[PDB]
């Protein structure tokens, strides 16, 4: 089933934000995370919009 978009962007980045600051609890990496998609452009999402629209493409033919 496919990840809705904010989330694989979640998954995508979540090492890198743990390797900013391995002492970070997971709360705080996802309070993280909520920011860093909020600096996102419109373009940036779309791609991410993109990716599930196709994502749920594939799988509602399945």
């Amino acid at each position: 089933k496919p990840l809705m978009p904010y989330m694989r962007y979640s998954r995508k980045v979540w090492d890198q934000v743990k390797a900013s600051n391995p002492d970070l609890k997971l709360w705080e990496i996802g309070k993280i995370i909520g920011g860093m998609w909020r600096d996102l452009t419109d373009e940036e999402k779309q791609e991410y919009l993109n990716e599930y629209e196709a994502e749920k493409i594939e799988y509602n033919e399945s």
